[PDB]
């Protein structure tokens, strides 16, 4: 049983939810966590979704080495310096990302416009060795991801791909994980080092008021092509720099999903990614025809699987139905199906949905289409409720004086901004200081930073001033405390 | 074009075959190679096969960290000692294998016999940092693999799983990759450190006479359970050690496939793993109805894909058909389909098989079933020819005096052996010395070691003596030079 309340001690709630559901195990190296099958299966599902989608775009998978030489990297990094006891003459780094590993090869492979576009992806893990507090799934020292890297003859084609991938990330979060996200452009201070423009999808954790970057898609432009001499010839033979993109998304997505839909009973997993969509729990009275009940459960499982419903029967005789109900609730199975002698006699089954607890009596003949309908209802309900919480979590403001009250309500702020990079640094420092003072009156950082400049922009009145500098505002920008 | 001959300079042939087909790219860290899509797709195919098969056994995937603490590992390793410039207080190692990473968790997770069997697998890369000459695919410093790890209430159930997995590895090599392998038991000196009994499938490279371990499946017994205190209670409450297995297989399999089937024109890829099974090459005379020809090629592609045949049309107008024929031969596509105006007029297509060059004229209505039949014929032919070469490569001998002649014929030897571990060390040293002398008369190591003790044992006459010690022979053992 989960016993911390999600709305009272969120940190303890999260730990209990992911440990008691058997998703994670701890490890004696800080910032690294074991992903057990209950979590890993969800990763496999979103991996298959994204892989199928980028394959349709002509992206192909590959595998590049986990090590990068010092001079290539330096053209929060873990450095290998010894094999056994023998020092290496040049230290080598574990990849935090693979631009410097892949792009010398790109420079070799690309010669003609006929070689473009080049589109590669790899599924691997990377290491970003930071000393700040790690969080299971959300912010870890090693994490699983995919990184895609493309090169194009024109900036416009590269940008179109940046946005196509960002839309795939929106679908990963909203359509698979039922997590609402906001598409936007990163600030100059927050964009990828060396890139031209970084786009992002941002999510929100209401219980601690924090934004979090859900995935990222970078227009690198010609910057890395200049760095690595990646050029192509047109048909007349003139050499030009390629235009590049890089994009990535990680197991952070699972953590965001967990935090968005979980409740006081534990996990709630959206049906579209749940490894068990329906758990069948037979009633096993000592004084019943148990073989008949179990046989009917097997028949129902076969029937549901013909509709591609993922089913598990928990026929263990050493646990009670009440124990099983709690067990699979903690694990987030979206539907429970109960079958006992009285149901058998009626030709029906009792189905309980995990998100609301509502129960249904459903005839066996109706079971497959009704459960498909119910699972789409659960998926949409999880998304719509999360989207309403996202909406309620964003305050539209006009001046910096409104920031700290809004942050104290654990909200994000949407504010007109002049987009001066110095002003973002100053806002970060000032909000951190004010947060510290408030903490001392009270008995992760308190700084507010930009999350993104949203693609969907409210109207900007003619003389609207920047909320911090008073200079002419340029765009509406989303800010908050952040991971 | 490949221009080194496979039977004249095998090393150069192999390099040309894997580079000119765009399977590999070199890298500025020795022993690490980039896997380009043409190779990576084959890895994806065998990964899907093996993953589906172990899922049917109740194995579930997971992900454990790439780092292991020094004391846990030490309860050819690359050591991380710094993040940026900050030294760590305890150095941490990159996994060469994950027993010491996973089994503390196993000890925590396993409490009751009801928790058994526990069956986990992960797909990842590992690092074994050796200074010997590396070989693309076959012997690398970092390599992709899967490692499976199971725990059972009895030794017999664990052993049954060891053999079930070994059979899956036989299917991986023989049924997917059309590479014949020999199942056997490793010698005491060659078995997994800490394990009870190691089983193996061994393959053979005729051109350099070398055996190579294709995959491995270990009965760990209770040894690691003792090391890590992995115990379970029976229903009456007595604690007993679990019985464990570990097994692994790597991208080495791709290299073995390449070496087994390739020819002087380049790669030959078995249809069951070829990412392009049929390449359609339209004839594109300037004075023809090119749109009609290309339209028919599209129709044929759709028809073939309804039979799950993997098809690519090479409709590039800037290369000749002869250029395309060579291009896709070098890449190992098992079937080429040619279509020009005269074929269109006849309602047929011309199909050329990559392994033998035989051509067929096939009606469009017959195309799908005939090509399925032809691909199964190519697959079986590749396997049967490789199996005959394996058979011709093994000499059954009686005394050590016959070893060096057989090795000079680039053969393996099957010999009666007393199985004394000291005798294996002495045979290794003696054959290395004799090889060195022969080298100096002539203008990788020359040592002969055990490859395995095959499951399929010839009859052992009553008084048969060991070929090296003259003591009573115990079993027939397969020896050769080795990777
Ligand atoms: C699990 C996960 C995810 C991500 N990040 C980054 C942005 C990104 C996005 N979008 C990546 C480009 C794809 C993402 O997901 C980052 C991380 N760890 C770290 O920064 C290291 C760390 C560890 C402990 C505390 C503080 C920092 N850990
Ligand atoms: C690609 C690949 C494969 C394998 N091995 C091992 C046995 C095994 C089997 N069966 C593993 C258990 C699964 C296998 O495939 C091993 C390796 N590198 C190494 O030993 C490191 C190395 C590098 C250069 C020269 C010498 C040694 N490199």
């Amino acid at each position: 049983m989960v016993t911390a309340k999600k709305d009272e001690n969120f940190s303890e709630w999260y730990t209990q939810a992911i440990v008691r559901s058997e998703m994670i195990e701890y490890y004696d190296i800080s910032g690294c966590y074991i992903m057990r099958p209950w979590a890993f299966h969800i990763w496999e599902k979103v991996q298959r979704f994204f892989d199928d989608e980028i394959k349709k775009m002509g992206v192909e998978n590959s595998y590049f080495p986990m090590f990068v030489s010092r001079h290539k990297l330096e053209k929060e990094v873990a450095w290998v310096t010894h094999y056994g006891d023998s020092p290496l003459p040049e230290k080598i780094a574990i990849r935090p990302t693979s631009e410097t590993i892949m792009y010398p090869a790109y420079a070799k492979w690309i010669r003609s416009h006929r070689d473009l576009p080049l589109k590669l992806n790899q599924w691997c893990s990377v290491v970003r060795w930071e000393f700040k507090q790690p969080t299971p799934f959300l912010r870890t020292r090693e994490f699983l991801w995919q990184e895609g890297h493309t090169a194009h003859a024109t900036e416009e084609e590269a940008w179109e791909l940046v946005l196509d991938i960002l839309e795939l990330y929106r679908r990963w979060y909203e359509e698979c994980l039922a997590v609402p996200v906001i598409k936007g452009e990163k600030s100059e201070g927050e964009k990828f080092a060396g890139g031209k423009k970084t786009t992002t999808v941002e999510a929100f954790i209401p219980e601690n008021g924090r934004g979090i970057q859900a995935a990222t898609s970078h227009l690198l432009g010609t910057n890395f092509a200049k760095m690595f001499e990646i050029e192509f010839e047109d048909e007349e033979g003139h050499k030009r720099l390629v235009h590049q993109t890089s994009w990535g998304c990680t197991t952070r997505s699972l953590g965001v999903m967990i935090m968005t839909h979980g409740d006081d009973k534990g996990l709630v997993i959206p049906p579209r990614v749940a490894s068990v969509q329906v758990v069948i729990i037979p009633i096993l009275f000592k004084d019943e025809n148990t073989g008949e009940i179990l046989g009917k459960c097997r028949e129902l499982k076969t029937m549901l699987e013909k509709a591609d419903i993922r089913v598990r029967i928990d026929d263990r005789s050493n646990y009670t139905p009440g124990w099983k109900y709690n067990h699979w609730e903690v694990k987030g199975v979206p539907l429970r199906l109960e079958l006992g002698p009285k149901d058998l006699a009626k030709g029906t089954a009792r189905v309980v949905r995990r998100d609301t607890g509502e129960a249904y009596q459903i005839s066996w003949a109706d079971l497959a289409p009704k459960l498909l309908e119910l699972m789409e209802g659960i998926q949409r309900s999880l998304f719509e409720k999360a989207k309403a919480r996202l909406h309620e979590g964003i305050e539209k403001i006009s001046t910096f004086d409104e920031v700290m009250p809004a942050l104290n309500r654990k909200h994000l702020v949407l504010a007109p901004w002049c987009e001066d990079p110095e002003s973002e640094e100053q806002i970060k420092k000032e909000t951190q200081k004010l947060s510290e003072i408030q903490a001392i009156e009270a008995g992760m950082t308190g700084a507010m930073k930009t999350l993104c400049i949203p693609f969907d922009q409210p109207p900007m009145p003619e003389g609207t001033k920047c909320f911090y500098t008073g200079k002419p505002a340029k765009r509406w920008t989303l800010w908050g405390r952040s991971y």
